[PDB]
């Protein structure tokens, strides 16, 4: 059977709403006045209404801006009745398909992330891992895909930055030599999460590493 | 059975092209890989490739500007195919609905127009008939809907416009008194058609009545 295509829609529409869809029609509206309905959630179900039918055109409607987040795919149902009260198709099955906008930044998991080291690891050693998802898509787009960098480094002793970290798994290691417990045993580090890969919305947060005896 | 609704495409389109217009889709490629075709005046027949499908999306695509004045309707036909070869849907009708840009200036049926009245009529007497056509909508638009005006008369003898037009139906009449064939035997009288009923594009021709004796 000849269906209606998943329709694709993307997220935080400017409308005018409401805003044509597709327009559904039965071949019987030849010999019948055809009244066209909608089922399912998005519909006559949490969230109502966020897609209406226009009874007598068909035309399928959406009311307000969509946000994938929330709801990525609406699965409804077309119908069709006769001006005398009689269902003449069987209902029809209709897919919205939200589709993803860069709406999100990234978020640490935490706010503070503390590690650790021992003074005197060779330099390319690994410290600790950071973390920070993103809500976007991150299969077809670089708008969910998360890119780790460090902003600056507290104190600046003995040398000015002593760690970094891998850009794409979040991991901090020691670039350099001169850890001592009894100098400086502590650091603060500003880390930062930019999606897009690099080139998108910036997050900051900060990690504390303990120089180890 | 749910078809597809007749796609409404203004004339004179900027594109970019080719230009997605619907999306065709069988069921049965849920079993199956499916192959979509299209037939008809537009499609395989002349005007030969108009429109064409998306062999495996189902996109249908409009593939030039459209000229509403040349072809105001296509009806095709949406096959479905799989991929060992079998039809396995019914064609489907398809219509295409090119609508009503005023991209036509009206036109008067002669360059020249002759007509005549006698010396003395009451003020208010018919004299002749102009005619101009335009291409476009008049039904549901202004746009084929003529306005007769008249620029100017030469001589200015005896008054300077012993004429008037009827602006829907072309009929010039006499509204002055002091026609006399023996001191004017001729007038040229430059007229009018506006698009728009007024409000839109201006083509001119000439009338010229003779004052009979
Ligand atoms: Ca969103
Ligand atoms: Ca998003
Ligand atoms: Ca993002
Ligand atoms: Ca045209
Ligand atoms: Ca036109
Ligand atoms: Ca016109």
């Amino acid at each position: 059977d000849w269906v209606v295509a998943p329709i694709s829609v993307p997220e935080n529409g400017k409308g005018p709403f409401p805003q044509r869809l597709n327009q559904l029609k039965s071949n019987k509206d030849r010999d019948t006045k055809i009244f066209y309905s909608i089922t399912g959630p998005g519909a006559d179900s949490p969230p109502e209404g966020v897609f209406a039918v226009e009874k007598e055109t068909g035309w399928l409607l959406l009311n307000k801006p969509l946000d994938r987040e929330e709801i990525a795919k609406y699965e409804l149902f077309g119908h069709a009745v006769s001006e005398n009260g009689a269902s003449v198709e069987d209902p029809m099955n209709i897919s919205i398909i939200v589709t993803d906008l860069n709406d999100h930044k990234p978020k640490f998991t935490q706010d503070t992330f503390r590690g650790s080291v021992l003074e005197g690891v060779l330099p390319g050693t690994s410290v600790m891992q950071v973390t920070a998802t993103d809500e976007d898509d991150a299969i077809y787009t670089y708008n969910g895909v998360v890119a780790y960098s460090i902003h600056s480094q507290e104190p600046k002793d003995p040398h000015d930055l002593m760690f970094t970290i891998h850009r794409s798994t979040g991991t901090i290691s020691v670039i350099s030599s001169g850890l001592d417990r009894e100098k400086v045993p502590e650091y603060t580090l500003t880390i930062q999460a930019t999606d897009m890969d690099g080139d998108g919305s910036t997050t900051t947060a900060v990690a504390v590493v303990e120089i180890l005896d």
